[PDB]
């Protein structure tokens, strides 16, 4: 059936590449795309070509382009081959965009996912000139239907001089219905309304963008697919960390220090997270509910259970089979879902009101359980710290999960100082890998040291560690928070000497 | 007049020392107190006494200590110089207790001030066996009307099996009813509320704290002052800072960035943020808004101007002075100001929908942004992070405020890497010293050192920055946040070694 039902909008089709001649260099582009659901796909490959021409007899072709998290090889890694972006913001996973990101050639910066809107409603990122998103479908009365994601869509609507949108009957038509879209004033000038989620299953607003229609500039028909990252199997290391996290929730519902169902869960991906999400499809725990960013496998796998209720998120990011199903009883999932604007889904006070417990993964921990999510050696970026810092810091409890090693060995998860900070150790309390699990509540930094090296810290590493910090008691400049300043970085600059940790 | 207004309450006044004995060897204890203001006197002292005795008889007496924030001689400084407690928490300025916490004698862990509560009642302390708050007076009805602070005393009544209430008529009986605490459950078992501040001026519950009567176990009548630290007039570093960013104010009105009345306004207390108060006085902005942690001599003098309008705060830090002033015309002050229970005035949720301008001080910042509030040479501990996490991440504006050099000359306030991390990048946007304002609004990371370098950096110290800098950027292991690692930490390392930073 027609997907544009508002009768005028249909004046505004045009092809791909015409609508792409609508973007100018250095115009600041918002657009739609979350953990590689919903963004354009057909206007940036457009964009691309005209744009390697453009070089190709020495003119200026840049655009900044701001999303809402990481999108695919469409947008990213296309409009990344051209050389075509001089800024990105605010989360990437693209290969291509990386190394352009980590070459100096775009300028990165990747702030807090749940802020994103609000500074560029502020002004930080300049006047935005385009919003291209993509959309399911248009309404009678002209609201633009969200894909798989919602994410800053609704702000870049109504930042943007001009819009474009991609109407791509790859999407499914049922999900419209999935989003809420608050009428309101979220991240907008101050004072911000109240955004009364008291549930998680709740909604308060919409299921339509809005936008004046006079700024649609152009609509383009599309058919293709999402960035469907494939189902990373768990392994050993991952099936033990679910082990140690499972046996703890347990263990707190036994002290009654949670209840049978825990709290609101939030889980980011990788076979990490994906791991401990099979862990409680089988686990003892029910009536399970997800306040997350994203909607991954595990939850659609509990969600089916009837092991969790309901899940809200801002995206999803399903495997081929993953998605292949909910394709299917899309009127069932439809029903214990919900997609929000990802300034909602990552807003701290409902986050904290909620008590969510947050479970995300991780580069590095420090003795001290200083996390480090984004800076690889400190310096080379490997895909930005997302909104991990949005729910650590706001989280009822805040745990981390990672193998206790990279690289096959040579490098330790567990070092003496983490090379680059993003949580700092108020922001995160439990620690697991596949060696133990560590519970830092109430602790010392010293004391917190103690737990993290003798129970989380790869057998081969734990001895060196153990001896870093000894060492560092007794000489550190000071003692509460023991450090041997010479040799902190060390292992790190081992590493980049060597390509290994361990030493001679 | 008599405090004690509850009748039968009265028939459980004891002496301080007599109180004292209820709290045992190895008893959690929470304790009001913040920021110098309305900490527990008499008992403390009291309490110290029996524990040097008992420690020269080769007995164990010690306590664990929750505060509000930072207490006072009375209670941090005397139980320090007992060896008296084994654990502190969560902010403390006393010169013993530092030394303590240094030198390994207490365990000390600084949370975010706004987030005590909340772990209090999660559990992350222990139990609390012991409440002690000091009070203005005790109503009718058995209200406990609190004194200089609010801080965490509602919460510390609710959770402590015990409770000791110290009515100390040196405090103002014109306090009563400048306090707003609130009825519900702010930081207690999820789902938490939602509290419903949209002005900073609002009250949203009473003038009183609740406790069952029969967990009084003592009253106990004090006359003692609190900790009142004298006014820091700026200097000339000071005077420059206050320059700097009233232009920067002055400009964002002007680009309609601001309102001529700013946003609420958080600032913290010293020298520096303390001229930035005087600055704003005499400056060209009316009808100003307070919402911070303090009121300091700053914020009374603009009250008092009707450059202010309202001030909401947790707790006063006024000097002789000022405190002097204010009893006076206690009338007049107590309709423009509001003192709210810590997780209340520290909130996430609120401190972002206000849109509060934050303003902080620090130890040291590196050249990509990332701030030290805490730990000198990454190791030894000044005061504790407090509530600048909160306030920085959650602002509208997150500003720090620092001289370009301490220790007249000896150090850099601008680091090639900072030892110990507070603040990642993301929650610092302007830095402001007597060189200049950096505005890191938008930036790369490699574009916020360009900033930071030129605009903050001390004369002496750019040009070996800027060679850091260079270098790293050619020799990095990546290119994004570039780094010398051998190198990062040196300029510390250099000042452990000779005590200067500037080198041979
Ligand atoms: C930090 C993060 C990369 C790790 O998650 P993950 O799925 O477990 O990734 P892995 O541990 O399997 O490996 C990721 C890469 O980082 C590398 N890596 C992991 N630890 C490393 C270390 N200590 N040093 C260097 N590289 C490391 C891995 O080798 C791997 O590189 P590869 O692609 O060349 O094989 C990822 O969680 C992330 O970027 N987080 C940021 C934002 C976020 O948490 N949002 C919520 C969920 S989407
Ligand atoms: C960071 C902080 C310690 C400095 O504030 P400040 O008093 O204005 O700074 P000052 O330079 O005037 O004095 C601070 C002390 O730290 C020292 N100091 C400052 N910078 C330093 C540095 N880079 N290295 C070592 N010491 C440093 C000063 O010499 C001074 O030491 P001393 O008085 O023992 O001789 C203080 O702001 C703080 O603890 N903040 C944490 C919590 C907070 O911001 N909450 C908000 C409301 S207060
Ligand atoms: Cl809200
Ligand atoms: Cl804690
Ligand atoms: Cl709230
Ligand atoms: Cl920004």
């Amino acid at each position: 059936t027609e997907r544009i039902r508002n009768v005028a909008l249909r004046s505004k089709v045009c092809p791909a590449e015409t609508a792409s001649e609508l973007i100018k260099h250095g115009d600041v582009v918002g657009t739609s795309g979350f953990t590689g659901a919903g963004y354009p796909k057909e206007v940036p490959k457009a964009l691309a070509q005209r744009m390697e021409a453009a070089h190709d007899r020495g003119e200026k072709y840049q655009i900044s382009l701001i999303t809402g998290a990481s999108t695919g090889p469409q947008l990213d890694g296309e409009l990344a081959k051209a050389n075509g972006v001089y800024f990105r913001s605010p989360f990437n996973t693209d290969a291509t965009m990386r190394n352009r990101i980590n070459a100096g050639e775009t300028e990165y910066f990747d702030n807090h996912l749940g802020q994103v809107a609000g500074r560029a409603v502020q002004g930080n990122y300049g006047k935005f000139n385009i919003a291209l998103v993509e959309a399911t479908a248009i309404t009678e009365d002209g609201g633009i239907v969200p894909t798989s994601s919602v994410g800053n869509s609704q702000t870049f609507l109504n930042l943007a001089e001009k819009v474009i949108i991609e109407v791509n009957e790859w999407q499914n038509p049922m999900l419209e219905g999935i989003h809420d879209i608050w009428d309101g004033n979220v991240s907008g000038v101050p004072t911000r309304d109240i955004v009364p989620i008291v549930r998680a299953d709740q909604r308060v607003g919409g299921p339509v963008l809005r936008v004046n229609p006079d700024k649609i500039a152009a609509i383009v028909r599309t058919n293709d697919r999402d960035r469907n990252a494939p189902f990373a199997a768990p392994d050993e290391t991952a099936k033990a960390i679910a082990g140690y996290l499972l046996d703890f929730f347990g263990h707190e519902v036994k002290q009654n220090r949670l209840p049978p169902s825990l709290l609101p869960l939030q889980s980011g991906v990788g076979n990490v997270a994906n791991a401990v999400l099979e862990g409680l499809k089988e686990g003892p725990f029910e009536n399970l509910v997800g306040y997350s960013e994203v909607i991954q496998d595990g939850m659609l796998a509990m969600l089916d259970s009837g092991r969790m209720r309901i899940a809200s998120a801002s995206s999803f990011s399903l495997s081929p089979e993953a998605a292949e199903e909910i394709n299917n009883r899309m009127d069932f999932f439809r029903s214990k879902i919900i997609l929000r604007q990802q300034d909602v889904s990552n807003s701290p006070g409902i986050i904290r009101r909620l008590g969510c417990i947050a479970m995300n993964g991780m580069i590095e921990a420090d003795i001290y359980g200083n996390v480090n999510s984004t800076r690889v050696m400190g310096s080379k970026m490997m895909n930005g710290i997302g909104g991990s810092g949005d729910f650590a810091r706001s989280s009822y409890l805040s745990i981390f999960l990672s193998p206790s090693t990279a690289k096959g060995g040579k490098i330790s998860a567990i070092v003496p100082m983490a090379a680059h900070v993003d949580h700092i150790m108020q922001d995160a309390q439990i620690f697991v890998t596949e060696q133990g699990l560590a519970d830092l509540r109430g602790l010392s930094p010293v004391q917190r040291a103690r737990e993290i090296i003798s129970k989380c810290a790869h057998p081969d590493y734990r001895p060196m560690l153990q001896d870093y910090f000894d060492r560092a008691l007794k000489n550190s400049f000071g003692k509460h928070t023991p450090h041997l300043l010479t040799e902190a970085l060390s292992w790190h600059q081992r590493f980049i000497d060597t390509g290994t940790m361990l030493p001679s």
